[PDB]
DNA sequence: TATAACTTCGTATAGC
DNA sequence: ATATGCTATACGAAGTTAT
DNA sequence: TATAACTTCGTATAGC
DNA sequence: ATATGCTATACGAAGTTAT
DNA sequence: TATAACTTCGTATAGC
DNA sequence: ATATGCTATACGAAGTTAT
């Protein structure tokens, strides 16, 4: 909506203010919220807590996760903190309902999904069938799950990455610098796999390309400096990777049906964890620096580590 | 109390609202609350906040634990809570003093207690006297304590296993399933202890039976579909086996002479953290999902691991 | 100044109610608000909300770190707190400022520094020059160091120790203890060093005796059980060993460029994660009990664990 | 041209 | 067991190019 | 019957 | 270092059965 | 005495 | 990702002793 969109063009005065991923849910939001007020009648600005109740209850209505309903409370929370009037939040009204959806959905055995994971199984099977392949986008796309399992990137880091951040470390493997400022250290393997990539596409003609680049039906691979793949053809490989070992998904639209661009990490996350590598160690690997945080990441630890029956067995 | 009851009979629209142990707290706390005001003549509803603080310091004269106090506090909240009416807890008087109360009681030294351990040293010594034993009652308690000790289940998931849950796995190792819905797995020496006692009872006649039952002074065993060994004879188990190793326990009245229902979980979880086993898999051993939480648990782990002797000797 | 001490001589009737550096705190804050109210004329107590938030961007426009503005709102809301006064923390004018403040700072890329790290590279290191000596001085400065490392005690914790706290364990090993209570066990090589420092000093000719002691120009320790070394000598000590390997420092006056009193501690805890050691192990070793506090000590591991090489090279 | 192989986009929701 | 704030990924679909 | 071996119960308090 | 909400275990004692 | 080797002190800031 | 409360260390400098 122009009226929220129109006059979304015109408002906060520092625009680095917020990440622009943010400014795209904001304005999502403030046309769902505006286009139901519309609907109901109700004034959009400044929101009354009444009102936003019902909005949040509507959400809930349709089948919307409890994340995604905060979010929405969030970004209204937002739109009116900048301009100094109390958070739609602050009213008891508001925060009442959001305990009580809270409660509803858990109860109703709602939880937080989580990417279908991408194993050392996965990787070692799919490398299994690619590692042969002389097709440059299997090349390239071996080159990419190999990173992303190795080094637990995100996508938008991995789509990132310049040939003049890599550099050699122990034994010649390569090292991938990550700024804001981390080097992420690549196994043997995976570092002759991106040997091959890189020799392939020559994306090492210019330092300041980017590693990952396109390739046409053609078979050739376009390096850039300027242009990155999206983090939506990132996603694709995993999708493209999971359909060539399984087949086409289930038209349930269900999500996670396939791997996707976290797979990997959480793949490798589980990985660690149930080898029993320490919990620091396991932080290192992922970046993370908040206990608490990879912990909720590894929740879904997927097989038996049996740390009793070890004991009891003594080791054995 | 009638009042408190024969109207606490009365009430609280939808029972599935709240765990019958947390009725029994509620119930209790009441009774209390209404004898106090009785005696000192208060109003008990709706509780004024001078006095839900006057009750508290009584709670703290007598002598009571500060996890106690919280409790009474807690459910005093909650009655009130579900007739929407200021909680006793948000009047400055009461939340004033429950601080006050935490902050004298630890500097006391107050501290929460923890179950008498029952670690690897006292399953070995328990089995050494036990192993060789035909009698039913304790071929049944050491299968028992070999369970808790493995899996760290609370008595109360102990109590309702029934034979359909055991499985077998890797090697012919026991599997048990603990439904909302994880896999315990069982060392091959807990197995066969397991094994014996289903052998020798009968349980196993019916898959529905639980696995432990009864054993009445004739020796003969009662397996039973629709009865469950209460929580307080899996506590006896604990507190006999420590008679049997210990002798009576000192008429101190002090909780925690004895071992009791927590103490092969205690136990593990310390031989565990003793082991230098890595957070998620001790996790996993417990079915824990906070780390805090496991942390907490394991707080008074009891031998010296002596890491920076390790790394300084370099192991050794 | 006395208005604010001639007075903080007087009040707090029970000074056992807050610690030593704690009082010393309260009053140089007191000082400094009371400073900064007389220039700028504005009542010193009760404290206005508006004027506590100016005081706090004054802290900050004068380049402060955003811990050392939180202490001064720390003791002001104390001061207020004990005669019973709205903190100015639940002003919100000051609940507004400390959050523009933190997140200025914060974007400002203002973090919490941490002290040099002594690790084990470090310690072999200063025992590879100093091991030899027949100087008092460094006979006494290599034990302190090598409990300081081994132990990860504090300063004060270390001045502390009595000749009678030292006991032994397995293998003839000290054992250091610790009251409010635990027991620090010592390597072979780090027991070594202190019984020569032990022998050369005569601290054991009384068992009340403090480990460490003065040593004079002469050479001639002094051995007492009244006087503790400073902890300001202490870390005096990790600064001259700094100096010793690398020359005087940097004139910048930035803090951190030599050792400090923190520094085995905080290069011990790094030594224990880059070895893989566990949490609770790692806990056990510095006497924490709080894995989010253990995990944010840690928060500069400074050498690469690689636990994705090793898995995917198989350990290797 | 048809099309592979992307890119952009908007709503939905996980993770730091 | 836990709440809120900001920024990421998920993914169907519609738009774009160089075949 | 006496009694072992439970079960039920209420207040107290640990753990998720 | 930390507060509150809900559900578990702790345990003496009194009630129950099948000896 | 000069001075090493401390101790005390006040403001600044990390860690429990 | 996170806020507040209390107690520690950081360190230049000035004061103290026994050389």
């Amino acid at each position: 909506s122009d009226e929220v969109r129109k006059n979304l063009m015109d408002m906060f005065r520092d625009r680095q203010a917020f990440s622009e991923h943010t400014w795209k849910m904001l304005l999502s939001v403030c046309r769902s919220w505006a286009a139901w007020c519309k609907l109901n009648n109700r004034k959009w600005f400044p929101a009354e807590p009444e009102d936003v109740r019902d909005y949040l209850l509507y959400l809930q209505a349709r089948g919307l996760a409890v994340k995604t309903i905060q979010q929405h409370l969030g970004q209204l929370n937002m739109l009116h903190r900048r301009s100094g009037l109390p958070r739609p939040s602050d009213s008891n009204a508001v925060s009442l309902v959001m305990r009580r959806i809270r409660k509803e959905n858990v109860d109703a055995g709602e939880r937080a999904k989580q990417a279908l994971a991408f194993e050392r199984t996965d990787f070692d099977q799919v490398r299994s069938l690619m590692e042969n392949s002389d097709r440059c986008q299997d090349i390239r796309n071996l080159a990419f799950l190999g990173i992303a399992y190795n080094t637990l990137l995100r996508i938008a880091e991995i789509a990132r990455i310049r040939v003049k951040d890599i550099s050699r470390t122990d034994g010649g493997r390569m090292l991938i610098h990550i700024g804001r400022g981390v080097e992420k250290a690549l196994s043997l393997g995976v570092t002759k796999l991106v040997e091959r990539w890189i020799s392939v596409s020559g994306v090492a003609d210019d330092p300041n390309n980017y590693l990952f680049c396109r390739v046409r039906k053609n078979g050739v691979a376009a390096p850039s400096a300027t242009s990155q793949l999206s983090t939506r053809a990132l996603e694709g490989i995993f999708e493209a990777t999971h359909r060539l070992i399984y087949g086409a998904k289930d038209d349930s639209g269900q999500r996670y049906l396939a791997w996707s661009g976290h797979s990997a990490r959480v793949g490798a996350a589980r990985d660690m964890a149930r080898a029993g590598v320490s919990i620091p160690e396991i932080m290192q690997a992922g970046g993370w620096t908040n206990v608490n945080i990879v912990m909720n990441f590894i929740r879904n630890l997927d097989s038996e580590t049996g740390a009793m029956v070890r004991l009891l067995e003594d080791g054995d």
